[PDB]
């Protein structure tokens, strides 16, 4: 396979069950590594993503957690080094999303959204961070952010509060553990074939809307970013670190400009 | 008198009693604004400061509020609506920072200054856009930042991550109600000579170290930002919207590059 | 009026006759500045700015040159200091454009553009600061850039990298003479009503096409831009340097994704 | 060997024979390529990479050309399709620099670091990009930036603008030709172990000072830019396009602000 230094990592993702969490697990599974899938409530899909890592070539236990509450991200990194071993590394990747006219926005909405995708990130990013450094491993942290780092979202402020935030959580972390060898990335997803976008790309004047905002003209496979996420984990990435990996087929160079427009 | 449009304007400032809160208080006073000055802690200060303003040409009032509770958000505009008539300039300034080796921060330290900085930020151009749009008025969003939205801040992951959240908070906003000619821009200081600084400038070996720091050479003086401030508030700003305005000495342009090392 | 402490300034600036140049020769004149207008090919042009600028309270010379020509350049400031007494404020405003396929552009045509839109500011800019650093003057530098030092531009290839690299120079010099006092700012128009856009504008089909891109809804007017470079030179911007000021009506924040796309 | 998607396929390389452009040569090498060298004078050097390739593995010429001469790119890549079959990977490396006071640089010495640097990589890129567009092949082009299209760097303005420059001309070249499924990447370097910088690291003093802006502490190894550039060219990065990708041990996140200073 690829990347052979990753053969038996110890790989924690959260929100791993489906969507682009999934197809990093099978993917780190396809590298013969460990992989601890965490889950929300949908535990059968979970058990699956279990099965495929399992015959993709690698070892899995799934644990459930809510990455909002404390606890549940702390046991998630604790039960990933009871059973394995060690942690190598950490894959904040849950997240919620739903959209509001922001003058609209509830404040208990707005704090979904931070809770789930900048404060869970955090948490996960502190405790493995934690483990790193007590146990002196060169270990690495991947970031699930979007272009929506970048790119403003109307109608999505929280998504995209949380995801400017994450960007410099990420940075910094990196600037900080840079020192003690250990990596801090983001991977910047741009419109992804997902099941929470499964329902937008139903509609084929919705599918064909969002493709004309991609320059390379078709919506991601999760498989693709799940490529970036194994590069950046691997050894191959080893002076790779505080970066954003845009993988969004072009989105962030400014789609309306296409053809000389403006 | 350089702003003339600005005379008799409405400007809502959270943190005003102290600060560069404080310095755009005076300031829009000396534009003779209608200038309402929030505070949490220490009323004293405030009326210290409700004083300037006045001196300066301007009118103030005064009201307490935790820029982290919802409801006085909403009270701190609803009594400017009453007090002055209407709004037109919303400043959200508060802010706090600690610093904590971020692998040793604890979940309510991250909470408190995500929820000062941001989310506080975001309550407040909530209920500023708000009435803009249901009273179509062409009103103004300031957000007050930092270098640190793109300066990453080592034993201050919160403080960065707050802010790196208010840009795409502001640049969301900004996209979103431009079409209705309701500006939100943000300002980034570095390091200037205010309240938050006083303990790490008083030691002589932390002045010399921070102002190694800044290109320019000096530290900040708060009027420094109160200037971008009037302007941006302005209808001289009138095209300038998502933007943030650093006023950093040139922090911002890698102090380590000094005379080509590298 | 405005800015006070510009008032008998001596303001150079290359492409005066029209456009942005134009407006700001005007505003800067409106401020009771001497305003030097550079100008490349058409003196009934620039003879009726030299008009304006005198009428609007400012003293005026004109100056045929080409910015692409080192000797030209060198001439212009030096005939500044010949018929002015000296020189604070370097604008740089001189920039062509014309759109073809990247992968069918000329060499001679990406020279001409990189030339006159990047060199030409190079040269403007060091002959400026050496005056500035040999005679300690707190000069100023205003480098007239582009959403494109930001936006990418197909057709537009040439323009695009004139417009980054125009960025990178003006970070280096506000760095590199920052610890003299000397500031050095980029100013990024979106799409202005002016000469450049003419042609674009009066296809009315092109012209509702630019405007769908601009958030704000309106192409700007060239005073609009004038009011930030009057900023940018005053010593209310003492504070700020190395900066690009957007005044783009909202065009960097991504137009296609108004409304929530994506 | 890791991508076997690699195999066999035509990588051009300009100055392919030293420093980061060689240890490129010979990863790609690695997974059996076929390489073209590109190299300005000295040919034995570029006959030592040539046996290294295929040492590592793989196919290799070599062919004279400065890149400066229109002629000498259009040759370079002429020479690729005439004996290899086909272009896939066209890498724009050759790059100068010297350290000079801005206000003193000469404009012989500003273009010459323009030509190489910025001209040389459009010259480059378009050639590749014309030849995948008439034969309808998915080719991919890396251009060869810095920290500096971002980290602005004082004597080195040329420098600076030329990499501020190609970074725009990257992004602007990804949109442009996205629809094609050409894709086009910037990699960004930091202190790199290589010929250039061997006369610098020589002293002590200057190797400490170097790495004491790198945060994870140490020079990199021309191999870990390589291992980014495999990676880039590969059908692994199949949604990647119009990204820069640092290399750079964490330079780019602000070296001076380790340990909470500032
Ligand atoms: O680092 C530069 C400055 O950034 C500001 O946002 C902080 O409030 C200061 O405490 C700090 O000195
Ligand atoms: O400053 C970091 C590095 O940047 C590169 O672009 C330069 O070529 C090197 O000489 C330098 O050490
Ligand atoms: O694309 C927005 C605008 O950018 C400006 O820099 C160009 O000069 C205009 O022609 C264009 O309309
Ligand atoms: O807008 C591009 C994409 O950005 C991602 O962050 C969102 O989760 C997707 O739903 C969206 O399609």
């Amino acid at each position: 396979h690829m990347y052979t230094d990753l053969k038996d990592k110890v790989v924690v993702i959260t929100g791993g069950s489906t969507g682009l969490g999934r197809a990093m697990a099978v993917r780190f599974g396809q590298e013969e590594a460990k992989v601890v899938i965490n889950y929300y409530n949908n535990e059968e899909e979970a058990l699956d993503a279990k099965k495929e890592v399992e015959e993709a070539g690698g070892q899995a236990i799934i644990v459930q957690g809510d990455v909002t509450k404390e606890e549940d991200v702390v046991n998630l990194v604790q039960t990933a080094i009871k059973e394995f071993g060690t942690l190598d590394v950490m894959i904040n990747n849950a997240g919620v999303e739903n959209p509001v006219p922001s003058h609209e926005l509830s404040l208990d909405n707005w704090n979904k959204v931070i809770d789930t995708n900048l404060t869970g990130a955090f948490l996960g990013s502190r405790e493995a961070i934690k483990y790193f450094v007590e146990n002196d491993i060169k270990g690495n942290v991947i970031n699930m952010s979007s272009v929506h780092e970048m790119i403003p979202w109307p109608l999505f402020v929280h998504y995209a509060a949380s995801k400017g935030g994450m960007k410099l959580m990420t940075e910094t972390l990196a600037l900080e553990y840079a020192p003690k060898g250990i990596r801090v990335n983001n991977i910047g997803p741009g419109a992804m074939n997902t099941p929470i976008n499964a329902e937008k790309f139903a509609d084929p004047v919705q599918r064909a809307d969002v493709e004309s905002m991609i320059p390379m003209g078709y919506i991601g496979k999760p498989e693709e970013v799940a490529a970036v996420a194994a590069f950046l984990a691997s050894s191959q990435a080893s002076y790779v670190t505080g970066i954003t990996l845009f993988a969004d087929g072009g989105m962030t160079k400014y789609p309306s400009f296409q053809a000389g427009r403006g």
